[PDB]
């Protein structure tokens, strides 16, 4: 699996049969068609203990990894039921301005999505908690091109220590609080992992204020390799997933 012609999205559901399933993600968001839900409580992100420990290049992207064996960097409220504890943060990314997010507003493709990965405390491991049906909950940020973003440059100043495949360095005392939008309104609905084993796990809470980023900023991502090192150069560009069936699903916004 890849994002290539022979082993893109469009060929993932042989090897995984769940991808042409019911509640798969990402998906569109018709901003006239969600649903304004007024029980809808707000977001609670508590971040300020974070502990980075991290950065590497999986093949596909690059996470940034986070110490998860304590409550330290947590999400609850909106939607959510209990405490969701942050392991990593993640991106999908474009060739071109154009094209690179995941999900869409009103059809429109932002340059970039953001991706925070959080996992419910009651199934005591990650790995538990993917099989489960509110197993998950990740937090979806859209990236404009525009103004460099300060609390970014840490992780594109890493990327040359991590340009291909299996490639990891130590990343230590980055605050995930530097890459949120001034805004916590977002949109929710049930989905699925945005990778395979695209299992349908999560619980979207996608966000309606973009942060912005320079062009800089973005170039730095699209200068990483799929490939191992030894192997021929294969840029790391457009590791995004098309839109899929909202399939009876609805989509509520806190606004
Ligand atoms: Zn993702």
């Amino acid at each position: 699996w890849g994002y290539g012609k022979h082993n893109g999205p469009e060929h993932w559901h042989k090897d995984f049969p769940i991808a042409k399933g019911e509640r798969q993600s990402p998906v569109d968001i018709d901003t006239h068609t969600a649903k304004y839900d007024p029980s809808l409580k707000p977001l609670s992100v508590s971040y300020d203990q974070a502990t980075s420990l991290r950065i590497l290049n999986n093949g596909h992207a690059f996470n940034v990894e986070f110490d998860d064996s304590q409550d330290k960097a947590v999400l609850k409220g909106g939607p959510l039921d209990g405490t969701y504890r942050l392991i990593q943060f993640h991106f999908h990314w474009g060739s071109l301005d154009g094209q690179g997010s995941e999900h869409t507003v009103d059809k429109k493709k932002y340059a970039a999505e953001l991706h925070l990965v959080h996992w419910n405390t009651k199934y005591g491991d990650f790995g538990k908690a993917v099989q489960q049906p509110d197993g998950l909950a990740v937090l979806g940020i859209f990236l404009k091109v525009g103004s460099a973003k300060p609390g970014l440059q840490k992780v594109v100043d890493v990327l040359d220590s991590i340009k291909t495949k299996g490639k990891s360095a130590d990343f230590t005392n980055f605050d995930p609080r530097g890459l949120l939008p001034e805004s916590l309104d977002y949109w929710t609905y049930p989905g699925s992992l945005c990778t395979p084993p695209l299992l349908e796990c999560v619980t979207w809470i996608v966000l309606k204020e973009p942060i912005s980023v320079s062009s800089e900023q973005v170039l730095k991502f699209r200068k990483l390799n799929f490939n191992g090192e030894g192997e021929p150069e294969e840029l790391m560009v457009d590791n995004w997933r098309p839109a899929q069936p909202l399939k009876n699903r609805q989509i509520k916004a806190s606004f």
